């Protein structure tokens, strides 16, 4: 197996991830470098999803000049049978990452942190809002935290089926528009909650169900056992605020103590 890509001959190594009509694969270029490579079939796509992956791109190539912690797309090529987006290539997700690393180092997990923050403050001054933040939409890029997924296309799986405990209680009472940066925070307290706790807030709960009503109500309060970092601590109290009205916002995140002090 092998693939072309803009006069480019990539030898594939393997299949990372796969989703609808699309495939990820860890590929070769001629020099031997290593690339991850997005190939989507538009064969079967109808207009609102060749819209979702013509956006994917547009925005992985506005965002590039703006920050590093967002995934390099190299190059594209785009015709009305497919797509293919030559990126650069990851060790392993932070999802797969977690499950593997046991006790996580409290400055790589700040570190890890403060990529997350600058990636996703780079997604909301342009007009973005995620609303789907897991771990798996992160990637350790030669030790560093890089954003792969905007929430605009479908979701990929790895390949050798998702979370609900990353939802905002705003975007699970909805139903009956308030989707703000603010939906961001909840998703990425609950990634730092995971990686100081070593569970999400509400993994407690068995089923999905009652996990829903967990969330939405106030009466159940989030356990945050004392830990040695008491900067840590008021970071995760303040992301996981269930009104979006007194959560922390990104910028407030940036200047924190945990994020600028030692
Ligand atoms: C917009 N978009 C970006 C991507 C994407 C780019 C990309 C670049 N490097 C990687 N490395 C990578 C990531 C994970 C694993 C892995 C999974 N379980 C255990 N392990 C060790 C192995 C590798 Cl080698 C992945 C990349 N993408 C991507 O989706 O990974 C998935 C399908 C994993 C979400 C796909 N769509």
């Amino acid at each position: 197996q092998s693939m072309s890509v803009k006069g480019r001959i990539y030898s594939i190594l393997k299949q990372i991830g796969s989703g609808g009509s699309s495939k990820v694969f860890q590929v070769l270029n001629e020099k031997k470098q290593i690339y991850a490579i997005k190939y989507v079939n538009l064969e079967e796509a109808d207009n609102q999803t060749l819209d979702s992956y013509r956006n994917e791109i547009a925005y992985l190539n506005k965002l590039q000049q703006h920050s590093d912690k967002i995934i390099r797309l190299y190059d594209y090529e785009i015709t009305d049978q497919y797509i293919y987006m030559v990126m650069e290539c990851g060790n392993i997700d932070l999802n797969s990452w977690l499950k593997k690393k046991k006790s996580i180092d409290p400055w790589e997990r700040k570190s890890y942190w403060k990529n997350m923050l600058e990636a996703v403050h780079t997604i909301h001054q342009h007009g973005i809002v995620h609303s789907d933040l897991k771990p798996a939409n992160f990637l350790i890029v030669d030790g560093m935290l890089k954003l792969i997924d905007f929430g605009i296309a479908n979701q990929m799986q790895p390949d050798t089926v998702g979370t609900v405990n990353y939802m905002p209680p705003e975007a699970i009472k909805d139903m009956s528009s308030k989707i703000s940066p603010k939906s961001d925070v909840w998703s990425l307290g609950c990634i730092l909650y995971y990686m100081t706790y070593g569970k999400t807030p509400f993994q407690q709960i068995i089923n999905q169900i009652s996990k829903l009503h967990a969330i939405i109500d106030p009466n159940h309060e989030i356990e945050f056992p004392d830990i040695p970092e008491k900067d840590l601590q008021d970071v995760l109290k303040c992301c996981l605020k269930r009104d979006p009205k007194q959560r922390i916002s990104i910028p407030e995140l940036l200047a924190h103590p945990y994020v600028q002090i030692q």
